[PDB]
């Protein structure tokens, strides 16, 4: 009946907590977001709730790759944001993804959800408050991991802990029923981004409005095609959550079932908190430091010879590179270069932080990532070979490690012109990036060259001292 009653009655409420896995952390993987089999927090006898019967249509637009299953799970932008690094790191990479970001093309996900809510449930973060308590078993696993003797053993234990419990926990969820449509769009960079985003959003919102309004043929989960006002053909995935699915073929009956508590499910993930952030200091900081996939070391550099025609000097770390450490590309930094070292051992099924590189088969001397979808920061000034220094110690990066950078172009002629990559200079960045002055050649000879880097390394991924 009413949501307020549910929270009161322990049996109605526990069915709500259990059927929706509200105590479970979320595991990100190749198939998407999966509830842990273990409970992460202590079960409360009552839930913080905010009543809302107001049906609305919301729309989320997303340019971040690897987030499609989260979009289909009705995560909002903020929830996708927090969850992005985890799912990116745990995704199954491939060279043949329909999602494509190139020099000419750009892709994005758009999801529209017709909500039929009953309210929103919030789990208070430690800053009370109603405050949640981490499970004794979980906080035990943490203590045990931190009690290990060597760094690797500590980190390896933390990974198992998080692989088991999950990387994020849903701290705010809406419940009820939902009819949602999800699509991906790939478009030329020569198009107006605003126009494409509004055009897709309008077409997708119109589709779900007709669905939940009862003006279109009723239907459950299925795939289809819609056409925008600008004649864009979109492949759409329709998803239903909550309510009685046996009644979905008749939309209005479906909507009526939304008022039945037995059929309420999560219809939107509104806020997500990284599990580690549920920890009190200084345990929180110890874990997060250990979780960092790379160690960092600033070393001196040396100018590269053969680059007198170039508008700037090119620098590489001064040999010899300490064994087990790697560099990330030619820089214009004459003072220091960053070396990195992976903190986690390579294991089958695990996406390593770094990838080695190999020279292209075509008419190019530029490196290509061995591992699909991995990224590097600089063009290679010279001829790359994986078996010869310094290319032998050069490494690419797992996609979660990088953000888009920005070019500062130098040169009086294109053929010698270079881009110097800086962190993006938006005033309030969510993820802070290293300034590495990664060097990118403006025009490369000749086609067969890999896509041009414009990336910056996240500081949150590198552990110092
Ligand atoms: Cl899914
Ligand atoms: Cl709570
Ligand atoms: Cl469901
Ligand atoms: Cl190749
Ligand atoms: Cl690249
Ligand atoms: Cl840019």
């Amino acid at each position: 009946d009413t949501l307020n009653d549910v929270i009161q009655d322990p049996t109605r409420r526990n069915k709500l907590i259990n059927d929706n896995n509200l105590l479970k952390g979320i595991i990100m993987g190749r198939d998407g977001p999966v509830p842990s089999s273990r409970e992460l927090i202590v079960r409360p006898d009552t839930l913080r709730a905010i009543i809302n019967n107001r049906a609305t249509i919301e729309t989320t637009t997303m340019e971040a790759e690897f987030t499609e299953t989260l979009m289909e799970s009705n995560y909002n932008s903020a929830s996708v944001k927090v969850s992005a690094p985890c799912i990116t790191a745990n995704s199954e990479y491939s060279e043949s993804s329909s999602f494509k970001n190139t020099e000419t093309e750009k892709s994005m996900y758009t999801s529209s959800r017709y909500l039929f809510p009953q309210g929103r449930i919030d789990f208070t973060t430690p800053d009370s408050g109603d405050v949640i308590k981490l499970s004794p078993q979980f906080t035990s696993g943490v203590q045990a991991a931190l009690a290990k003797a060597t760094g690797t053993e500590k980190r390896e234990a933390l990974q198992n802990l998080f692989q088991e419990y999950g990387c994020v926990f849903r701290t705010k969820v809406h419940i009820g029923g939902v009819l949602s449509a999800h699509t991906m769009e790939t478009f030329s960079r020569s198009e107006n981004e605003t126009e494409v985003k509004q055009d897709v959003k309008a077409g997708l919102e119109g589709a779900v409005k007709g669905w939940g309004g009862g003006a279109t043929a009723g239907h459950g989960n299925t795939q289809g095609t819609i056409t925008t006002s600008q004649n864009r053909k979109l492949n759409v995935k329709y998803i239903v959550n909550g309510g009685d699915y046996t009644k979905i073929q008749n939309t209005e009956e479906w909507v009526a079932s939304t008022n039945q508590s037995e059929h309420w499910r999560v219809i939107e993930v509104t806020e997500v908190t990284a599990v580690a952030d549920l920890l009190p200091q200084p345990i929180r900081g110890q874990v997060k430091d250990l979780l960092k996939p790379l160690l960092g070391k600033w070393v001196d550099v040396e100018k590269v010879p053969g680059l007198e025609s170039l508008p700037v000097s090119v620098y590489r770390p001064k040999g010899a590179i300490p064994a087990g450490w790697f560099w990330l590309g030619d820089t214009a930094d004459a003072s220091k270069a960053l070396l990195v070292k992976p903190t986690l051992p390579a294991r089958s099924g695990r996406n390593p932080a770094l990838t080695s590189l190999h020279q292209g088969s075509g008419m190019t001397e530029q490196p290509f990532v061995d591992l699909p979808q991995y990224q590097y920061l600089s063009t290679y000034f010279g001829s790359f070979a994986h078996d010869t220094p310094p290319g032998s110690t050069l490494r690419g990066l797992r996609p979660d490690h990088v953000l888009p950078g920005r070019y500062e172009m130098h040169g009086d002629t294109i053929s010698t012109a270079v881009y110097v990559t800086r962190p993006v200079d938006v005033p309030f960045p969510e993820d802070e990036a290293f300034d590495l002055k990664s060097l990118v050649r403006v025009k490369l000879p000749g086609s067969g060259n890999p896509p041009k880097p414009r990336s910056a390394l996240k500081k949150s991924m590198v552990l110092f001292d």
